């Protein structure tokens, strides 16, 4: 997708820090969150892992789905 | 919309900054966009005139769509 669950990502203020994480590390990523589903779809060329060990260090342990 | 048109939103991480600076205005904003039209959406409890008064503040003029 690629597209994670995120548990931890329960509110607009999560999803915006989500956001800011992979930006940060991926400037010319395309990033869409939803806090009702709690799902993040990425468009990067970082791979699901490179991702997801991001998110993992700042607090926000996803599930790639 | 609301939707702006950022002609100086030229690549993948002008369109980082952007993202970054109205999140940074609203952090329950959802906002997308895309570096092929210049266009961003923006759904905010915000006003068009504040979110755009940001954007210009950044050195990303908007015009209002
Ligand atoms: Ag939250
Ligand atoms: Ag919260
Ligand atoms: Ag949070
Ligand atoms: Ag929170
Ligand atoms: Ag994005
Ligand atoms: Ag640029
Ligand atoms: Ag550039
Ligand atoms: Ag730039
Ligand atoms: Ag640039
Ligand atoms: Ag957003």
């Amino acid at each position: 997708g690629m597209q994670f669950h995120i548990d931890d990502m329960t509110c607009g203020g999560c999803a915006s820090t989500v956001k800011k994480t992979i930006l940060t590390l991926d400037a010319n990523a395309t990033v869409r969150t939803d806090p009702a589903t709690r799902l993040v779809d990425v468009e990067t060329s970082l791979s699901a892992e490179q991702i997801a060990a991001a998110l993992q260090k700042a607090g926000f342990p996803p599930r790639e789905r």
